[PDB]
């Protein structure tokens, strides 16, 4: 035995959150990820811990209130990678009347309950603003920003910390009930190595693949349909120097964000495009670009063209199919389904579930699995502090504290370590006492010490894991520098 309490198939945010909650109640957990942690939807998001202002218009009170209250649980769990942000909503009275704005903002304020985030205000825009002169009024409120892919990584580390196991580049190929137990077969996507495990419980947390895993992996009927709704983002040099996010009301009733990113960039997104096909094939199309540039360019004085775009990304929302005609109207609430056979081998399956609500989702899931597990521990994550999160202060205090402790660190590198690794920064730096102890410089202060640390402690296997998921150094490294990172990973993981 040899036999796991629980196998979690999926290593995006909901599968990592489930596995981590389960490990911390004393279940023996294995989490399986076909490629890299957060390689799909969980690295393609707008990167916001948000209440979901636009969902109020659709009466989504359970979601908005749960999500609103979770902002502050998450900012305490992961202050290394999550922080407060202010959003500016410009007034477009022809679309929504001030009196209506002014009411939703009240609900946003008191629907979840907020120990700490500031409340909403009105705004005037003058001749000197970043917005076109004919926009003269707006509103400002709070929500949060989170490094989505690194929130997934922090949960995976939590799994291992609590004695669970995490395998990546390992695709589950089937799961079947036999003699009271699950048999889970999986294969290593590079070497072909086959694996078979037994488990007492199974989680299908494969996001856009949830129904396909029922169809091809289990030959079981899926309790729910999935709607795959593509959304894309574009990235430009920062459109202004302000620290605030803008939330823009487009003529179709959608909202589009303009978010400060890494002090140097702005992210513009997103879109709601019905999608069919392979979720791994998803990429931005011409009309998404035209659509995003349109709502930006009709609101701001400094005009962007297509040639300004430095990077794009795209992903598919796996939304529980509530059958709505309009992709923007489909609920963003999640549904969990649990099913046993003869009171044994439960199947927990996950439909939908935004990054904002993963922790609650995960706790709901364990609740449903509880009858099947012995002297299973109680709930515990609201009070936990994720790996990296133990920083005693904010990100910026911590970076100043790192540079005091390790004075060979430039202020930019200290900032990067504090904002990425948080309290794991001391494990990365090890016995380093100079710049030169960090090893090969791969560019933009991405040193061998970081990269080795990423392989040893963050499941990095290929350049993109390191450069696009654990970090966003891919934004600065040239093609030759990125290929040297791959060459190094081959040599080191040989
Ligand atoms: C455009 C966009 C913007 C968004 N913005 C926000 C936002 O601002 N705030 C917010 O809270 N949410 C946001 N979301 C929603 C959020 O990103 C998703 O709800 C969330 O990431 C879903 O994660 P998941 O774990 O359920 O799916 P994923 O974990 O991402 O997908 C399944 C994962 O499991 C693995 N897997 C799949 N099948 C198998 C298998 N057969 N065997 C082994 N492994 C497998 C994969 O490889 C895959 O990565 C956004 C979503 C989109 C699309
Ligand atoms: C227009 C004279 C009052 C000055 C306030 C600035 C304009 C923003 O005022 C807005 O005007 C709209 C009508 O055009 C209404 O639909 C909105 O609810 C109102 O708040
Ligand atoms: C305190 C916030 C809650 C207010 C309840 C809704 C009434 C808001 O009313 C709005 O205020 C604006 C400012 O003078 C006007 O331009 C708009 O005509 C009016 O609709
Ligand atoms: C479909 C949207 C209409 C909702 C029905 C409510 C009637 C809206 O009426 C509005 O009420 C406001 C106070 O709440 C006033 O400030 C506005 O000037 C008034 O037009
Ligand atoms: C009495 C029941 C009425 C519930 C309807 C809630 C109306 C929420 O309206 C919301 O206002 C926000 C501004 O704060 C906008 O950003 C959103 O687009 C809009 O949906
Ligand atoms: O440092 S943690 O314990 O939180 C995670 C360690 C993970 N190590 C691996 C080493 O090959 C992946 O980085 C796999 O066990």
């Amino acid at each position: 035995m040899e036999t796991k309490d629980l196998i979690v198939i999926g290593g995006g945010i909901n599968g990592a959150g489930i596995a981590a909650d389960a490990a911390g109640r004393g279940l023996s957990v294995l989490m399986l990820e076909a490629q890299d942690l957060a390689c799909a939807t969980s690295s393609a998001s707008s990167k916001l811990i948000h209440g979901g202002l636009r969902y109020l218009e659709h009466y989504e009170f359970r979601l908005v209130s749960e999500a609103l209250a979770e902002r502050e649980v998450l900012l305490k769990m992961a202050p290394h990678i999550a922080f407060p942000m202010r959003f500016r909503l410009p007034h477009r009275p022809h679309l929504r009347p001030a009196w209506m704005i002014r009411i939703g903002l009240f609900m946003y304020d008191h629907l979840g309950k907020r120990t700490s985030l500031p409340g909403s205000t009105g705004l005037r825009f003058g001749a000197n603003s970043v917005l076109k002169p004919e926009i003269k009024r707006g509103f400002e409120y709070s929500d949060c920003w989170v490094d989505d892919a690194r929130l997934v990584l922090a949960n995976a580390q939590m799994v291992v910390r609590k004695g669970g196991e995490v395998l990546t580049r390992t695709r589950a190929t089937s799961a079947r009930r036999e003699n009271g137990l699950w048999i889970v077969e999986a294969e290593d996507i590079d070497t072909g190595k086959k694996y078979s495990w037994q488990a007492r419980g199974l989680v299908n947390a494969t996001g856009p693949w949830v129904k396909q895993f029922f169809d091809d992996g289990m030959h079981l009927p899926s309790p729910y349909g999935i709607r795959l709704i593509k959304g894309s983002h574009i990235v430009v040099p920062r459109v202004h120097t302000q620290k605030q996010a803008y939330i823009l009301q487009n003529e179709d009733k959608r909202i589009v964000f303009v978010i400060p990113w890494m002090d140097e960039f702005s992210i513009i997104g997103t879109t709601d495009v019905e999608y069919k096909g392979d979720p791994k094939a998803v990429k931005i199309e011409e009309s998404e670009i035209n659509y995003l540039l349109n709502v930006y360019n009709t609101h701001f004085k400094k005009q962007l063209s297509r040639d300004d775009i430095v990077w794009t990304y795209s992903g598919v929302r796996p939304l529980c199919d509530d059958e709505s005609d309009s992709p923007q109207a489909i609920t963003r609430d999640y549904t969990l389904d649990i099913h046993d056979e003869n009171g044994k081998a439960p199947l927990l399956s996950v439909f939908g579930g935004k990054l904002t609500t993963y922790r609650k989702l995960a706790e709901h899931a364990l609740e449903k699995l509880t009858p099947y597990y012995q002297g299973i521990g109680p709930a515990w994550t609201k009070e936990s502090v994720l790996p990296g999160g133990a920083i005693e202060g904010d990100r910026d205090d911590y970076a100043a504290r790192l540079r005091r402790r390790y004075p060979f660190l430039t202020e930019s590198l200290a900032r990067h370590y504090a904002r990425t690794y948080g309290s794991n920064s001391e494990l990365l730096l090890g016995n380093a006492g100079t710049v030169s102890d960090l090893g090969e410089d791969f560019g933009h202060e991405f040193y061998e010490a970081e990269l080795k640390y990423l392989v040893d402690h963050e499941w990095v296997r290929r350049a993109d894991d390191a450069l696009w998921r654990r970090t966003k150094q891919g934004m600065w490294l040239n093609a030759d520098q990125q290929s040297r990172v791959s060459q190094w990973l081959v040599e080191y993981t040989q």
